[PDB]
């Protein structure tokens, strides 16, 4: 999240992805938001993890958003 265009989000609920493309996590995790892909998902990753994917907009609290 060095780059200012990225948004910061926290996990509200424990998300399991059902495809290879979706990123799975526990609640209370700080996810960086890359972009919002549509009405229901963002593309994201976790800081200093290899974990990247898409997740539901619903499971996460967005503080600052992708620009």
């Amino acid at each position: 999240g060095i780059d200012p265009f990225t948004g910061e989000a926290i996990a509200k609920f424990n998300f399991n992805g059902d495809t290879q493309v979706e990123m799975s996590f526990r609640k209370g995790e700080r996810i960086t938001l890359l972009r919002q892909v549509d009405e229901n998902w963002y593309e994201g990753r976790i800081p200093g993890t290899s974990r990247q994917g898409i997740f539901p907009i619903t499971y996460v609290d967005v503080i600052k958003r992708p620009l």
